[PDB]
């Protein structure tokens, strides 16, 4: 959680401007098309999991809040995010469900932290210019 660190307008205090839904795709879509074109990282993470699909009927008794890609893309689609932080903190619940939720030695915790890698290096410079 350490993106809550820096830029602290998003963390809070009283509101300054109205991010535009088409603002937000404009700026953040680039961040989550990144993510898209990791393949094979990105196939775990295009669609929200399905327990009974993937044999995992515990899924839902250790991750409270699911998110994934598809999920993301259709709140920046929809104008759904109110705030930049909000897609980034969103991102950041995909990546530790994932963490939480596999071993460190399973594949989808190693393409997880491939992602997250994309993430950071895609997400820093835009955070800066909307903050
Ligand atoms: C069996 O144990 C697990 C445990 C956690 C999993 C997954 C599996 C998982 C996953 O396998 N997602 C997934 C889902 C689907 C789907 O159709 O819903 C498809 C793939 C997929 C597509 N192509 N490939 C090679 C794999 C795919 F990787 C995604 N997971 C997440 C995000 O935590």
């Amino acid at each position: 959680h350490h993106h809550h660190h820096e830029n602290l307008y998003f963390q809070g205090g009283s509101r300054k401007k109205i991010f535009k839904p088409e603002e937000l795709r404009q700026a953040l879509m680039p961040t989550l098309e990144a993510l898209y074109r990791q393949d094979p990282e990105s196939l775990p993470f295009r669609q929200p999991v399905d327990p009974q699909l993937l044999g995992i009927p515990d899924y839902f008794d250790i991750v409270k809040n699911p998110m994934d890609l598809s999920t993301i893309k259709r709140k920046l689609d929809t104008g759904q995010y109110q705030e930049p932080w909000q897609y980034v903190d969103d991102v950041w619940l995909m990546f530790n469900n994932a963490w939480l939720y596999n071993r460190k030695t399973s594949r989808v915790y190693k393409f997880c932290s491939k992602l997250a890698e994309v993430f950071e290096q895609e997400i820093d410079p835009v955070m800066q210019s909307l903050g």
